[PDB]
Formats: structure tokens, sequence, C-alpha cells
């Protein structure tokens, strides 16, 4: 899929796990 961070549409994915980014 993506990064973990691009669009603005919230993945929790294949090694982001640390990276939040959905939560401001």
């Amino acid at each position: 899929h993506p990064p973990c961070c691009l669009y603005g549409k919230c993945r929790r994915y294949p090694g982001c796990s640390s990276a939040s980014c959905c939560q401001r």
C-alpha cells in the first residue's frame, strides 16, 4: 500500500506502527 502518513486517510498497516499519523 503507500507510506503510513500520506493523503491524510488513516492506515495503521505493514510496518508503520510507531507512526500514529491519525491524531493531530
